[PDB]
């Protein structure tokens, strides 16, 4: 066959090839996942032709409950696999299979270095580091559900004055740390490929929660048991290492 | 007459233990922890009876010199039990021969260590001489830096089975008493540093997770359970049962 892959542009997972000419096809695309499907076409020997999701969304439910995005493709067998940094939730997991996680990460802070600051805690007790979320983002809804108190507090100060401590994406967020006296709380696969390319930046303590990525699959599909299997081989090999730091060592 | 499922598990502290009693305790009322809790929730959602069996062999299963398997994960094979409810690990070998729902706890190796001090990952301790490291001989932790390809932690296992492999220790009881007692650090699965952690107030882990991994309940290849086992995993997720069952069998005195 060929397999239809929905995926979606995020750096570095998925990024448009720097070309001088027209590209068409697969050969539009390069990053992790391109690398990961790769690798899954080897092990499991398919054929694939990668659509980027029309919606340009990862998948949520509407006011109505109807989803859109990648995992909404799957629903409605558009694609086969959606091969993306997609997020494993029991929501989604409810409607879509998942594969184990070819990357697991959580919730950490990137700031400067240098500082006193070693953790969420410290953060929370001081009001002079300005500290948010990217507003409408994984980790900023976060931060709004918690029921933990430091956590309360932080949504708090966050929430506070019109949200003004929160910024419109992450690009915004890590100028925002370069420039002013903030911290930035963010996946912790985003922060380092940032202190990757930023070396006067950092993680901050530890992750605050733990959650992993992994290839999304229309329930019922032959292809489920294989995929997770494939990721543990790979794991084993040493290859996603090695994949991970092709794409996140830097400068 | 009914059907009852048997159930293969392993003592191992706080999922599977014998119940304190000051008289012989007889079937399924011999055990407690939080597989025989996860147990009876998943039984009230697929709809099944159930009865306990420990692995006589108490192993998990592995593959001997000639390739035969052993533990829970051979008792799976040969159709002895429906299901293993234990912390089984998932893992590439297992699967070519059992089935594994999705994981119900994710986790992976970290470092248990003192507090107070500036060590703050394996980089850290790799990187210096002074603070010993070390695993228990021959468990999971010590098998995956064995066979590590990853730059640091092949620097880690050549400290670690440098002088007659002096750094390891027998098992876990020795092992954090070799942290509490000297300048130790000892790498574990974060499931067990977190149940040490919890008891040792002067501990800490150290650092994020190395080697993600999962638990989840073994069945027999091709079972129809191994599904049905996921979606009722999936519903104690959203009812937040995982997460009580972790609190009642990890808390422990507070540390103030
Ligand atoms: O499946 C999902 O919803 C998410 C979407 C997307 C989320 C980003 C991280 N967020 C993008 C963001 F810019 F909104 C801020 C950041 C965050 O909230 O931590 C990392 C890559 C993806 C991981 N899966
Ligand atoms: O499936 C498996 O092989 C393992 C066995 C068993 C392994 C223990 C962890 N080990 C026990 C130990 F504490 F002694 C050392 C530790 C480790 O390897 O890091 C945790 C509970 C189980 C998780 N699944
Ligand atoms: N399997």
């Amino acid at each position: 066959r060929t397999l239809i892959v929905t995926t979606i542009l995020e750096e570095p997972y998925v990024m448009y090839r720097k070309s001088d000419k027209p590209l068409y096809g697969n050969d539009r695309f390069e990053g992790y996942c391109l690398d990961l499907l790769k690798e899954l076409s080897n092990i499991l020997g398919f054929l694939y032709d990668v659509k980027l999701v029309p919606d340009g969304k990862y998948g949520a439910q509407n006011d109505k409950g109807e989803w859109n995005g990648m995992v909404k493709e799957l629903i409605d067998h558009r694609a086969d696999l959606a091969v993306a940094p997609l997020t494993i939730t029991y929501v989604r997991e409810k409607v879509i299979d998942f594969s184990k996680p070819f990357m697991t990460l959580g919730i950490s802070i990137l700031y400067r270095k240098g500082t006193p600051i070693d953790s969420a805690d410290d953060l929370a007790k001081q009001t002079k580091i300005e500290y948010g979320a990217v507003r409408d983002g994984s980790t900023m809804t976060f931060f709004k559900k918690s029921k933990i108190s430091t956590y309360e507090k932080m949504w708090a100060f966050m929430s506070s004055r019109q949200q003004s401590a929160l910024v419109k994406n992450s690009d915004e967020g890590i100028q925002r740390v370069l420039t002013t006296d903030y911290a930035l709380l963010m996946e912790s696969t985003s922060i380092e490929y940032v202190t990757q390319r930023n070396c006067n930046l950092t993680q901050i303590g530890g992750l605050i929660d733990s959650k992993g990525y992994g290839v999304g699959t229309p329930i019922g599909s032959p292809y489920r048991d294989k995929i997770t299997i494939a990721i543990l081989q790979l794991q084993e090999e040493g290859k996603l290492h090695m994949m991970k730091e092709k794409w996140w060592r830097g400068n």
